[PDB]
């Protein structure tokens, strides 16, 4: 009970258009403060937009926190990271343009990040894809997933994660790449291809036609 | 309801000595957080005793936050003042080594406070006090009030007041300098004289005498 915080990212732009009436980003807003497992959540965005989740502070059952946006998506996390309890056993970073995540696939990343100290929830990628060289040819093999949001992580080893980034310096190039600089072992929950990240004009419409089914 | 942000500094040291059981710091803390009106207790303190109170975390009708503290007092503020709720109406500042306040007190400078934009409880002075020159004499004259804790503030007024010490470099040398660079009234509400300070081992046994009574 109230062990996890939630690091949404929030930062119209996309999050922020209605889908049925309600913006974007409050669907997985309130689908992790109906959770009792989930304590605060940190809402990541530009000022302009506070005044979208601070509307429903009282009637939600999670502590609300904000912190400003960075440049990069791992800024974000940082400072979000920054506001969090300071006894919370587990952060669940979210990104607000995947409003569809169900409260049951979040259990289970949360289950799973709990035993392992680092679980995201994953589809098996339904492409044919290919690593392919310098040259552009094909380096061939005789099972890959696409990673979704939450992932949910230890906070400790969130933090020694963003100390060895800062440090060395090393990049930030894909949405793992922190904990995989560590040694620490990264759990695949798997999720639902429903958990869709709103980006397009035609996402939007899916996820419309998603809440209706 | 709940749009008082409070800042307790409490940052053994004098505010952890235990009166009648129970660590100094915690006295003040109660008192503020059965308040309807206080929405969050920001405690300012050194980590190694936040323990201390988050041991009461899910006991109190607050949410709780932490703050480091820094140099100067005011430096503890401002730190404290960066963690408050970004909608809360009113800051109330308080020194954890007064554990005595009244609930009654609290309630009189948070109405005046909220009146007026800026409060302190204080008592008159029963001492006969005298501005002295540099040449030690007396500057004669032909009512002095003793500043206690807490001190309320709009939190716009008191951010406006950081900017103007931190720009202007302007000093701080008493417990009400900032509001004073403002020319924005800040009204005195008569206290107790039993809300002491603790500040000496004899301080502590006044505290144990006045429990009892
Ligand atoms: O923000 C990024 O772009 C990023 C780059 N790397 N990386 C990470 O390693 C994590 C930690 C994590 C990965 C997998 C499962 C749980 C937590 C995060 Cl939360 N963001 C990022
Ligand atoms: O921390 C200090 O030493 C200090 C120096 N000046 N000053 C202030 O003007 C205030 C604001 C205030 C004063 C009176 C009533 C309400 C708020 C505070 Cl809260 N701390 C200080
Ligand atoms: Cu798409
Ligand atoms: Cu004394
Ligand atoms: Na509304
Ligand atoms: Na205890």
């Amino acid at each position: 009970e109230k062990s996890v915080s939630v690091i949404l990212l929030a930062g119209m732009p996309k999050q922020y258009i209605p889908l049925l009436g309600q913006p974007i980003a409050l669907y997985s807003f309130f689908t992790f403060s109906r959770m009792p497992e989930v304590k605060e959540i940190v809402v990541v965005c530009d000022p302009f937009f506070r005044d979208i989740f601070e509307e429903y502070e009282e009637s939600i059952d999670v502590d609300l926190s904000f912190a400003i946006p960075g440049k990069e998506r791992q800024d974000s996390v940082y400072s979000g990271l920054q506001e969090i309890d300071v006894n919370s056993e587990l952060v669940c970073i979210h990104d607000s343009a995947r409003p569809l995540v169900n409260t049951e696939d979040v259990e289970k990343v949360l289950k799973d990040g709990s035993a392992v100290g680092a679980a995201v929830l994953g589809v098996p990628a339904k492409a044919t894809i290919k690593e392919v060289n310098s040259d552009s040819l094909v380096v061939k093999t005789l099972t890959l997933w696409e990673m979704q949001t939450p992932q949910v992580i230890k906070p400790e080893l969130l933090k020694k994660g963003f100390e060895l980034v800062k440090s060395e310096g090393l990049e930030v190039t894909d949405d793992v790449s922190i904990v995989e600089y560590l040694k620490h072992p990264v759990y695949v929950s798997q999720g639902s291809y429903t958990n869709i990240k709103v980006t397009t004009p035609d996402d939007l419409l899916l996820a419309e036609r998603i809440l209706s089914e």
